[PDB]
């Protein structure tokens, strides 16, 4: 079992990070109150349906549990509680996660590729938090289809934690083995030795015929999906928690450095990569958002003795204060999302400059790990 070697660039500019201000309990504080006030105006608006993936015109849709992004709702209703203890959010999040379990049970719109992030911030969640039993049910069970249907796409690193949750629970080495096992398979098929994410085959490998399921998500075969970069930079340190290995944080430190490199001045990312300041191109602030969240968790096991820590510490607060100061929602309206301007899909127009809801969970959950010490749900 080993990884393949990547180009791990050094820090462009180091500077440009560590002369940041480091974020303040006040300022993550008020960052957290802000996006709250607008959790709470929404769940009046969702009750105990959905949003949509992405917004229209900065404003969600309400869907039923349909989707692959339904979770991340969830998610986020268990972040607020992490934060005021308020029962109602336990209760309305409590809600969705029975009817996580009857979609389960009832294998409605299900693709293994979307379990990962599904079950694990809404029900994984719950069990993290007061050890509901209905929640562990419908994770295991979300563990077991997970199980068969492998029985290869960055996003996978992700999914995968689910099965190092399943292995936790039962002791079963099985879970464990598919999941070690895909984090390799990914790393070494997903990831291009200059530590960029790519695709696997969009096409059959039997007839050349176009797929369902995922069409197109980079500009190009030559570009750098924003997105499937910060897959990388969070999935590999939360891998890393389960199987200990070295060369993870290698890879981790190539697919971040990578990113660093390519952030425009206020260091929130173009949706490609290959897009900075002066092409007019749309952010994602999802991707942004995810790589905070990646970096922050690598950091609690990169060795004091790694000449970028610092580095990564100051970077990850300038992407943040930056998301805080200049993505955030400002307009107290129903339906608005708790941060602007990521894109869903380029090349099918999908949600492209809106809101997304995994963009509003993962920046929440940024917050919430900054001003915390907040046990994982992954």
């Amino acid at each position: 079992m080993k990884i393949k070697p990547v180009k791990v660039e050094s820090i462009e500019n180091p500077k440009r990070f560590l002369n940041s201000r480091l974020l303040t309990k006040i300022e993550v504080e008020e960052a957290i109150e802000k996006a709250l006030k607008q959790l709470y105006i929404n769940i009046d608006y969702f009750g105990e349906e959905y949003p949509t993936p992405a917004t229209f015109n900065n404003i969600y849709k309400v869907m039923d549990n349909t989707e692959w992004t339904n979770g991340f709702w969830t998610g986020c209703l268990w972040l607020a509680y992490e934060y005021n203890q308020d029962k109602k959010l336990k209760n309305i999040a409590h809600k969705n996660v029975l009817s996580f379990l009857n979609r389960i049970n009832n294998r409605i719109a299900l693709d293994h590729h979307d379990l990962g992030f599904l079950y694990t911030p809404s029900c994984t969640a719950e069990y993290r938090i007061n050890g509901d039993v209905k929640a562990l049910e419908a994770t295991i069970k979300a563990a077991d289809k997970l199980m068969e249907r492998y029985q290869l796409i960055i996003n996978c690193l992700l999914n995968i934690q689910l099965l190092f949750f399943a292995y936790e629970q039962t002791g079963d080495e099985k879970y464990r083995q598919v999941a070690v096992n895909h984090f390799y398979a990914s790393a070494n098929n997903v990831v291009r030795d200059d530590s960029s994410a790519f695709h696997t085959f969009y096409f059959d490998p039997e007839t050349g015929e176009p797929l369902k399921g995922v069409t197109r998500q980079g500009y190009s075969d030559e570009s750098s999906w924003a997105r499937g970069q910060a897959w990388g930079i969070y999935g590999i340190p939360l891998s890393y928690r389960k199987m200990k290995d070295y060369q993870q944080i290698i890879l981790f430190k190539g697919m971040t450095n990578y990113f660093l490199n390519r952030l425009p001045e206020d260091k929130v990312s173009y949706w490609d990569l290959i897009f900075t300041d002066g092409s007019g191109q749309p952010r994602d602030t999802s991707a942004t958002a995810t790589a905070v969240c990646g970096i922050h968790e690598m950091l609690k096991y990169l060795p004091e003795v790694d000449p970028d820590k610092e580095t990564y510490k100051y970077a990850m607060h300038t992407m943040l204060r930056s998301l805080i100061e200049q993505y955030s929602n400002n307009e107290l309206i129903a339906g608005r999302p708790l941060l602007l301007h990521g894109v869903y899909s380029w090349h099918s127009g999908k949600g492209v400059d809106e809101g997304n809801i995994w963009g509003d969970y993962y920046y929440l959950e940024a917050l919430i790990r900054f001003y915390k010490d907040w046990e994982l749900y992954w």
